[PDB]
């Protein structure tokens, strides 16, 4: 779920 990319959750 949580998006390590953007560092968000989505």
């Amino acid at each position: 779920g949580y998006d390590p990319a953007t560092g968000t959750f989505g």
